[PDB]
């Protein structure tokens, strides 16, 4: 409350922490359905169902330009992509499968990294 703080968790090396496990999620084979953002024109169906679209290049954008205000939000857009794919997506389909994949990849590097 007012005047009265927890200690002051160091979050000065969070930016280039996500920027590394960003790139570890560009790299990894099963990432292909997430690299670009989902062809609107070309997708029948995606524009109307998936209110939030999200990608991996554009996450990489919002990082490098300071739109993450914190940590969270970063892992918000992450799990955002995840949970649009199974949306979208059954889970006996490649592209389900490598969602699947990716958010497990994902959560063991969030855990590792900061908890």
């Amino acid at each position: 409350s007012m005047s009265v703080k927890k200690p002051k968790r160091d979050d000065s090396k969070d930016l280039a922490l996500c920027s590394m496990i960003l790139t570890e999620m560009e790299t990894h084979e099963d990432a292909w359905p997430f690299l670009l953002p989902v062809n609107l024109k070309l997708v029948p169906g995606y524009k109307k169902v998936i209110k939030k679209p999200m990608d991996f290049s554009t996450i990489r954008e919002k990082l490098s330009s300071g739109q993450y205000p914190n940590l969270e939000t970063f892992a918000l857009d992450v799990r955002l992509v995840f949970d649009n794919c199974e949306t979208f997506n059954e889970d006996d389909s490649d592209i389900g499968r490598a969602g699947h994949n990716m958010r497990k990849y994902f959560e063991k590097k969030w855990t590792d990294t900061f908890k």
